[PDB]
């Protein structure tokens, strides 16, 4: 792979992301002004934990399906073996969802997009786990600080998935091949866009995985 070939990979990954992002960035930002009323918030808080779990579990399952679609469209993911493809997605899909979530988070008012409008963390009071929820809001808030480009998310979340340190892989060498090219793609693009400053500020990939191991 030469350097013009790396730009095809970058473009490819950015378009796979564009297709599989579920929520359009334009739409998310326009909806920010559309925020749940105190009456509506109370409505959600009045609900059973069980109903909130079903709604949340539904919406996030859908979210995972979109990540799987993304992965399927990455160059050479489908060329991996079946066991490896599952290991990578089992370990990485939820992590990608958590990173993608920062686009739906408005740091001005500490709110997140949920069922058509923006709500604070008190929306999910019924679930009875503010530990998990504030820490999801905190993580989203810190990624908000970076003002991630769409392409930066695409490239970064591709590297979240394609990680040859996941235990269970049968073809480590094959997955390193992709990881290494994707790393070059990411680093190259950050040079092209004078955004090398963000490498020092991305969260550690240990800490991405530890907030999902606790999740479960
Ligand atoms: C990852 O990027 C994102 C970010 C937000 C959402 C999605 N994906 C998926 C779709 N989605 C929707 O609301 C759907 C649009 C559909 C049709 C409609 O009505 O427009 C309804 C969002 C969502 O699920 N919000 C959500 C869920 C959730 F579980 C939590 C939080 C927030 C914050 C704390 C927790 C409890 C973790």
């Amino acid at each position: 792979a030469s350097l013009t070939e790396i730009e095809h990979l970058v473009q490819s990954v950015c378009k796979s992301y564009r297709e599989t992002c579920q929520l359009r960035l334009e739409d998310l930002l326009r909806q920010r002004s559309n925020i749940f009323s105190r009456e509506e918030v109370t409505g959600y808080q009045r609900k059973s934990m069980w109903e909130m779990w079903e709604r949340c579990a539904h919406h996030l399952t859908e979210a995972i399906q979109y990540v799987v679609e993304f992965a399927k469209r990455l160059s050479g993911f489908m060329e991996l073996c079946q066991n490896d493809q599952i290991v990578l997605l089992k370990a990485g899909a939820m992590e990608v969802v958590l990173v993608r979530m920062c686009r739906a988070y408005n740091a001005d008012n500490r709110t997140v997009f949920f069922e058509g409008k923006y709500g604070g963390m008190e929306l999910f009071r019924a679930l009875g786990c503010s530990e998990l929820i504030s820490s999801i809001f905190d993580f989203s808030h810190s990624l908000s600080a970076l003002h991630f480009s769409e392409d930066e998310i695409a490239l970064y979340t591709a590297l979240v998935l394609i990680n040859a340190h996941r235990p269970g892989l049968q073809e480590k060498r094959k997955v390193e091949q992709l990881q290494y090219n994707l790393e070059l793609a990411f680093h190259h693009h950050l040079c092209k866009t004078h955004r090398q400053s963000i490498l020092a500020k991305l969260p550690p990939k240990g800490k991405l995985r530890s907030l999902c191991s606790q999740h479960v």
